[PDB]
DNA sequence: TCGCATAAGCAGTCCGCG
DNA sequence: GCGGACTGCTTAT
């Protein structure tokens, strides 16, 4: 096989590399890599190296990496550009793997681990590590085994061995329900003392050294705890055995309000799953506890135990160990679904970076571009210092707040990356500038043509047309990957809808799910068999179809995120190719494209309807337009349609055969006007929205910018078995909104859009009457909590104290003195409840750590003093009043003359 | 919240507004 | 009460 790196490090003058050799074996080597950097040289000097602007360079070969680094310093002292890849391990990988990397994941050791630490005096601080590690479960992807290290003897209690038999039994048998599919994969090792547990763990680690190391909060908790505990018991040298090169570094992670420490293990790639999830999931969660995320992702119930975690080992060691094992398995289950490890490996190997660098789009793009340019013997410019400066972004149209009955939406495929490609925006393709007219003059095609030679953006920038820039070239490659995966995602989605339809009529038989590839649209053959399947088989097929869709979503959306990140990176001062001329060329072109095409669509529709000055485009944001289709429907007449699907077909056909060719023509003209390199503005129909045929539903509404709801029947070619709500920006979509309130508001919106005013009034009346019975967690607000100290004045709110921070200070006073009560962690999330006047907490609200039950010390007082009235008005009534006034209807029935009877 | 970008919404504080 | 100046937080794209 072709060789591939696993990890790469610079240690002084050596590159340390773990890799897979041509025989599939893991190896390690130390290489005295001689880096090359570059200086500009005279024209008379013959060379094959040129910088990105075509200026000649001489290559400087250094005796070692430190010499190269020192040379960079002296060049700065002199005041001359030191060109080339200054991150020598990236240059090493580029030299050593000069081909597209084909990797084999089965050879990559992926370790998933979790530790337990009993602590009587609150949270066990990893930097102190003063409490024994009493359990480690370490899953190894190569062995496919869970290695369980169990401490039987501790200062906090002596316990009996964990029992695998009890672990396997149902909760109803007094067991722990460790999933049967992992029971045979557990390798259990009890220890009589912590020293032997840890020594054996290190020996084990030496035999099975992780390449990718993951788990939940491992970078912030488990790794520094294990490192520091081993350090405290045995000394530094022993702790450094966690690194295959015996090198570690305390790295200080700084943010706006404070800093924290992690342990860098040289020769290991740490991909903490919490951070993978935050980057790649595109969710914003009320809590990031593993219990909360596991429930959300997998629909598994919370791991249930009595008493505090600090007493679980002594009271129920059996459950203590089983829950440690299950916790590791939960992360593997989330990854089986979401496939974030797979994504990380894909992206890292494509870019030729350390896998952990996938968290940084700047680093990722720096490596992609470097490798691309190196292939042509071109030399990358030195990174430079720039002051942070604001720059303009997208245009967003101010909508008239209203109901909107029939709506068709359109938006650009991969807008910003497509703009980059169309205009040819790149550091080395800048050709000059032209004299800019007000933006509206381009929007209206009255401004003079910018250039008859170069490709232009309305911010004043001109670009070469003779050759593609490196940025367009490399962005196109990832875009193409993205498009492939989105295709699979949409196919799985359409396939899911076929299964849902079939589930209306399940057959009474015993059969099996069909063995199919859900990434491809079901054939007629498959559709026929589906219509004969049982509900059991159909539900399993649906599950598989949805898993396939999830896998496609992960692959496509994060590739979309990467290419959009390149557009953003051009506006980040740490990017090697930072240039506000290019960043603004993208955004300003975007502003023009939207407003240009708004004008074109209005003109086209005013002509087909024979009207004048009529606005068909009601809204748009960045790269999208929302078109009122009421007049299109009314030109046919509602009574001509057999059912909802009939008018949806008509609008879909209208969008595809009339709207889109008109849109394409408008954009082709715009391309010629800007003299762009290639027409790539592809604005396809997104949504077709409206009320169910013959209902009193309103179809959709806008309250304002970035705030709307649509009843959608077809989304990017997916025809739903059941209508789906597209709700953007409203409180139903905000993690800060109480869970039960999100649900109630969504149902209010559903009723507005599908059924009408009277239905909405029925539901509001009922919700208002019953809501006090809702569980307190379900009706609590959520907020991130920053700067708790800033607003804390002797345990009380300082000036301008935010509401949620006030709540935390209330909590802090209420639990004062307790070393055991859960502490609110700076920067994490809290649940927030208002408190009625005259409560014993002495303030108007209380907050506690999100994803948790409030401590029993105060729970009862909180429940007793909860202000349901304030809660209802703020989270439910206020937003609903907003939705309904915008939509011009009433959530409460107004009096009429019929009341006289 | 270490990790690409800007636009823009709403909650809440403080305080004016005769 | 509401709204503006401001902070804080959270979305849409
Ligand atoms: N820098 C940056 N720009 C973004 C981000 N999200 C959206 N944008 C910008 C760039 C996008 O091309 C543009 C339109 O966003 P969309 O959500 O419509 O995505 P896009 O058109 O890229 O892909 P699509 O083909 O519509 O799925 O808005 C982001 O997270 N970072
Ligand atoms: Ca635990
Ligand atoms: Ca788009
Ligand atoms: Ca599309
Ligand atoms: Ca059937
Ligand atoms: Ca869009």
């Amino acid at each position: 096989m072709k060789e591939f790196y696993l990890t790469v490090e610079q240690i002084g003058d050596s590159i340390f590399e773990r890799y897979i050799d041509s025989n599939g074996r893991e190896r390690t080597r130390e290489v005295e890599y001689k880096p090359s950097l570059f200086a500009h040289c005279p024209e008379s000097q013959a060379t094959k190296y040129f910088d990105i602007y075509g200026k000649p360079c001489t290559r400087k070969l250094f005796a070692n990496m430190r010499d190269a680094s020192q040379w960079i310093k002296r060049m700065e002292d002199i005041g001359l550009e030191a060109l080339g890849m200054d991150d020598f391990k990236l240059a090493y990988l580029s030299d050593t793997y000069n081909y597209e990397i084909k990797y084999d994941h089965t050879k990559i050791r992926v370790a998933n681990f979790d530790i337990e630490v009993t602590s009587p005096d609150g949270f066990p601080e990893p930097s102190q590590a003063k409490h024994p590690i009493d359990a480690i479960t370490h899953y190894d992807s190569i062995d496919d085994r869970f290695y369980v290290f169990d401490l039987l003897n501790s200062p906090y209690g002596n316990v009996e061995e964990w029992s695998i038999e009890i672990a396997a039994k149902l909760q109803e048998q007094g067991g722990d329900e460790v999933p049967s599919e992992i029971i045979d994969k557990i390798i259990y090792m009890p220890f009589d003392n912590e020293k032997e547990l840890l020594m054996e763990y290190l020996n084990f680690w030496q035999q099975k050294t992780p390449v990718i190391l993951t788990g939940w909060n491992v970078e912030s908790f488990a790794i520094p705890y294990v490192y520091n505990r081993i350090k405290n018991i045995f000394g530094e040298s022993t702790a450094k055995r966690l690194s295959p090169h015996r090198k570690t570094r305390v790295k200080v992670i700084e943010n706006m309000y404070g800093s924290r420490e992690i342990i860098t293990l040289f020769g290991i790639s740490v991909l903490d799953y919490i951070d993978l999830y935050k980057k790649f999931s595109f969710t914003n969660q009320p809590s990031y506890s593993l219990d909360y995320i596991s429930e959300f992702e997998l629909n598994v119930g919370k791991l249930k135990y009595d008493g505090p975690i600090s007493k679980l080992r002594e009271s129920n060691h059996q459950r203590y160990i089983s829950y440690n094992i299950i916790a590791v398995y939960r992360v593997l289950q989330i990854d089986a679904k979401r496939q974030f490890i797979n994504l990380s490996l894909d992206m890292g190997y494509y870019a030729k970076i350390q896998i952990q660098s996938v968290f940084s789009p700047i680093k990722t793009w720096d490596a992609i571009i470097f490798n691309s340019l190196k292939e042509q013997n071109k030399v990358i410019p030195q990174g430079r210092s720039h002051p942070v400066q604001p720059y303009p972004g997208a245009f967003v149209k101010e909508p008239i707040p209203n109901r909107y009955k029939y709506v068709m939406s359109f938006d650009l495929t991969s807008a910003y990356p497509s703009i980059i490609r169309q205009v040819n925006i790149s550091p080395e393709t800048i050709a000059g500038t032209f004299k800019v007219a007000p933006l509206h003059d381009y929007i209206n095609a009255v401004a003079e043509r910018p250039s008859d030679v170069y490709s232009c953006s309305p911010n004043g920038m001109m670009y070469y047309k003779d050759r593609d820039g490196v940025v367009p070239t490399e962005i196109t490659k990832v875009f193409n990957q993205r498009k492939e995966h989105k295709g699979y995602m949409l196919a799985a989605q359409r396939n899911g809808e076929i299964i849902k339809e079939a589930l209306h009529n399940p057959n009474l038989s015993v059969d099996e799910p069909l063995d199919v590839d859900y990434r491809f649209d079901f054939s007629d053959e498959i559709k026929e068999k589906i219509k004969k399947l049982s509900a059991k088989s159909l539900n399993e097929m649906l599950f598989r179809a949805q898993r396939t869709e999830v896998a496609g979503m992960t692959a496509q959306i994060n590739r979309k995120a990467l290419i959009n990140g390149l557009a953003g990176a051009l506006g980040n001062v740490w990017f090697r190719y930072y240039d506000l001329r290019n960043a603004t060329a993208i955004t300003t072109f975007g502003q023009m494209a939207l407003q240009w095409i708004e004008r074109k669509v209005n003109e086209y529709l005013n002509e087909v309807c024979g009207t004048e000055g009529e606005a068909f485009v009601l809204y748009g944001d960045t790269d999208s337009i929302y078109v009122s289709a009421d007049k299109i429907i009314d030109k046919v007449g509602e009574s001509k349609f057999r059912d909802t699907n009939h008018w949806v077909d008509f609008l879909d056909k209208f969008a595809r055969e009339r709207m889109e060719p008109a849109i394409d023509r408008g954009f082709r003209e715009m391309c010629e006007y800007m003299n762009n390199k290639q027409h790539l503005m592809f604005m396809d129909r997104e949504a077709i929205a409206g009320p169910p045929l013959g209902s009193k539903g309103i179809g959709g509404f806008w309250t304002g910018k970035k705030r709307y709801a649509l009843n959608v029947w077809d989304m990017e070619g997916t025809r739903y078995a059941e209508p789906k709500l597209k709700i953007m920006g409203l409180e139903t979509q905000k993690s800060s909104t109480p869970k039960a309130v999100q649900k109630a508001l969504k149902e209010c919106i559903r009723r507005m859009l599908q059924e009408g005013e009277e239905s909405l009034q029925e539901y509001f009346k009922e919700f208002e009457k019953e809501f006090r019975q809702l569980n307190y967690i379900s009706i609590a607000s959520v907020s991130s909590a920053n700067n708790i100290a800033k607003y804390d004045v002797g345990g009380f709110p300082g000036p301008k104290c935010p509401f949620h921070i006030r709540g935390i200070l209330t909590y802090n006073r209420a639990i004062k003195g307790n070393i055991d009560a859960p502490q609110v962690v700076e920067g994490e999330k809290v649940y927030v409840l208002p408190l009625r006047e005259g409560n014993p907490f002495g303030d108007k609200c209380i907050a506690w750590p999100s994803g948790t039950e409030i401590t029993d010390l105060i729970k009862d007082d909180v429940l007793h003093w909860m202000d349901y009235t304030v809660l209802l008005e703020k989270t439910f009534i206020k937003p609903l009043e907003g939705f309904t006034s915008a939509a011009k209807l009433d959530y409460e029935k107004k009096a009429s003359l019929f009341d006289m009877f």
